[PDB]
RNA sequence: AGCUUUGCGCAGUGGCAGUAUCGUAGCCAAUGAGGUCUAUCCGAGGCGCGAUUUUGCUAAUUGAAAACUUCCCAAUAGCCGUGACGACUAGUCGGCACUGGCAAUUUUUGACAGUCUCGAGACUG
C-alpha cells in the first residue's frame, strides 16, 4: 500500500540531503556545517529503518520459493544479495562465482545442500520482477548510505585523536558546535545521543550513547564497558576544551590523553 | 559591655561496641573516586599489600622447686610422810631433799540456780 510511497518519499529526502552533502564535498576544495552533519546522522537511521522494512518485505515474498534461506543468511544485505543472485532458479549454487563474493564456503555448502530439498514452488514473473525492483532499491539505498558515511568521516585534532572522527562529529553535532560542547560536564557528554529503547532494563543499556557505542569502548569486555565509557567521556571533555581555544593544534594533548586511557585499560585487564 | 557561630589544640566527666583498628619513599583520584533504583542525576576517597589477643600492677593455679646477694636430743628456768643435817628439851621446831598420797561434813574440787517486791527481804527447785 505504502511501499512505493515510502520509497519515493525517502528518495526525495535522500536526494535533497545527498545534494547538500555532494555540494559540501565539492566545495571542500548562518547555515553551519554541523547542522547538515546532524541531518546526515539522522538520515542514516532513517535509511537503516527503511532497509529493515525492505528486508522484511523481501523475506515475506521469498519465503515461498526458498523458505529456509532466512535462517542460513541472517544478515540483511547478504540475504538481499543472495536472493537477487539466486532468483527463481535455485541451481545457481553450482559453480557460482558471485555467491563466493557474499558468503563463506561453509554457508555456501549449507545453502546448496538445503536447496536440493526445499519443498518450495516457483514464483510468478510479476512477483519475480517485484522482488528484483525491491532488491535494486535496497542496493541503491545502501550506496547512498555509503556516500553519507564517506562524507561523515571526511568531516578538533585532539578530540578526533582520542575518539576517531565519526564519533567526534556525531557528538559535536548533537551538542550544537564545539563551543557548546566545551562548556558541558563530562557526565552530560557521556549521555549525548542516547535513546529510550522500550523494554519488550539491564538488557537494554539504559544510559549509553555515542561513547559507549564507540570503537575504543566496544573494544573491551562488556563488564568493563560502562567504566571505560565514563573515563573516555571525561578525557574527551578535556580535549574538547583544549580544542575550543585552538591550542595544541598538533594533537599533543590528544596523544597524551589517549596514552593515559590505554594505560588505564591495560591496568584494568592485567 | 556582655551574648553568640565555625575550625583546631589541651584536659575532665559519662555512654556505646570489640567481625575491627592502624600503616602505605605502592598505584589511581575534583583535569573526577565511586554509582544495583537511579541518571541531562548524585559527588570522595578507592584498590593492592602488611600488622594484630602495649604496659605497669594485682590475684589464682601447677609442681619438689615458679626464680633476687629447718628439725631433733639432754638438762635448767603447796601440804601430808620419809632421809639426813641442824637447833632446842623419846618429844618439839626450822630449812633442805624426794623414792607414796591429796573430789566424802571444818576449808582447795563448789548448796547452787531460777523467780518476785520496796541498800533490804520473800518464793520455788
Amino acid at each position: 500500500a505504502k511501499l512505493w510511497d515510502s520509497k519515493m518519499f525517502a528518495e526525495i529526502m535522500m536526494k535533497i540531503e545527498e545534494y547538500i552533502s555532494k555540494q559540501a564535498k565539492a566545495s571542500e576544495v548562518a547555515a553551519p556545517e554541523y547542522r547538515v552533519i546532524v541531518d546526515a546522522n539522522n538520515l542514516t537511521v532513517e535509511i537503516e529503518n527503511e532497509l529493515n522494512i525492505i528486508h522484511k518485505f523481501i523475506r515475506d515474498k521469498y519465503s515461498k520459493r526458498f523458505p529456509e534461506l532466512e535462517s542460513l543468511v541472517p544478515n540483511a544485505l547478504d540475504y538481499i544479495r543472495t536472493v537477487k543472485e539466486l532468483g527463481n532458479s535455485l541451481d545457481k549454487c553450482k559453480n557460482n562465482e558471485n555467491l563466493q563474493q557474499i558468503l563463506t564456503n561453509a554457508t555456501i555448502m549449507v545453502v546448496s545442500v538445503t536447496a536440493s530439498t526445499t519443498q518450495g514452488q516457483q514464483l510468478s514473473e510479476e512477483e519475480l520482477e517485484r522482488l528484483e525492483e525491491a532488491c535494486d532499491m535496497a542496493l541503491e539505498l545502501n550506496a547512498s548510505k555509503h556516500r553519507i558515511y564517506e562524507y561523515v568521516e571526511s568531516r578538533a585534532p585532539n578530540l578526533s585523536i582520542i575518539i576517531g572522527a565519526s564519533t567526534a562529529a556525531k557528538i559535536m553535532g548533537v551538542a550544537g558546535g564545539l563551543t557548546n560542547l566545551s562548556k558541558m560536564p563530562a557526565c552530560n557528554i557521556m549521555l549525548l545521543g542516547a535513546q529510550r529503547k522500550t523494554l519488550s532494563s539491564t538488557s537494554v543499556l539504559p544510559h549509553t550513547g555515542y561513547i559507549y557505542h564507540s570503537d575504543i569502548v566496544q573494544s573491551l569486555p562488556p563488564d568493563l564497558r560502562r567504566k571505560a565509557a565514563r573515563l573516555v567521556a571525561a578525557k574527551c571533555t578535556l580535549a574538547a576544551r583544549v580544542d575550543s581555544f585552538h591550542e595544541s593544534t598538533e594533537g599533543k594533548v590528544g596523544y597524551e590523553l589517549k596514552d593515559e586511557i590505554e594505560r588505564k585499560f591495560d591496568k584494568w585487564q592485567e
